[PDB]
RNA sequence: CACCCAUCGAUCGUAAGUGAUGGGACUGUUCGGGGUGAAAGAUACGGGAGCGCCAGAGGUGAAAUUCUUAGAUCGCUGCCAG
């Protein structure tokens, strides 16, 4: 099933891409985003726990979810990137490129695209202490 | 310009420095995350409610402890607290 428009016209949901260094989601949802229609993450498509940020699960997660949004009956996504942001790491993981890609090469138009990372006015204290991550 | 009358007071008088690119005080005037009192804001981390969706999420060199079909992570709008 589907929504029912003019011929020349497109349907627009809104594809919210989550690429922090240990995973991807891959999130399609109503402009409100208060319907989700698919999502779908780099940890559904592999095996090992490494490859859950791989840019090739991400690829095929993208892939699945756009699939099921032309399924549903969305042609178009305005698209919201995603870093953990915080106080974690406001630079995107790997699996965003090829979440893009995946989407763009499957199929589905791309309206406006973003950048959602959460940043603050000022943070609470981050993970590790004085001396950080030691490694 | 030493005086002239109109018309306003008419305290009795400085004579032992000068006013440091010394100091202090004052006036004016910036300037500044200087101090302190009281409201308001901002996202973010966390929790929570409502609404979706379903199989993972988190974390790592790799994992595992941890959370999760009893609905985790993710998404949207209010809410609470620091």
């Amino acid at each position: 099933y589907g929504p029912q428009t003019a011929a020349g016209d497109l349907v627009f949901g809104v594809c919210h891409i989550y690429a922090s260094f240990n995973d991807t989601f891959v999130h399609v949802t109503d402009i409100s985003g208060r319907e989700t229609i698919s999502r779908v993450t780099g940890g559904m498509k592999v095996k090992a726990d490494r490859d859950e940020s791989s840019p090739y699960a991400a690829m095929l997660a993208a892939q699945d979810v756009a699939e099921r949004c032309k399924e549903c009956g969305i042609t178009a996504l305005h698209i919201k990137m995603r870093a953990t942001g915080g106080t974690r790491s406001k630079q995107p993981g790997p699996g965003a490129q090829s979440a893009l890609r995946a989407l763009a090469r499957s199929g589905m138009k791309i309206g406006r695209i973003e950048d959602v990372t959460p940043i603050p006015t000022d943070s609470t204290r981050r993970k590790g202490g004085r001396r950080g991550r030691r490694l």
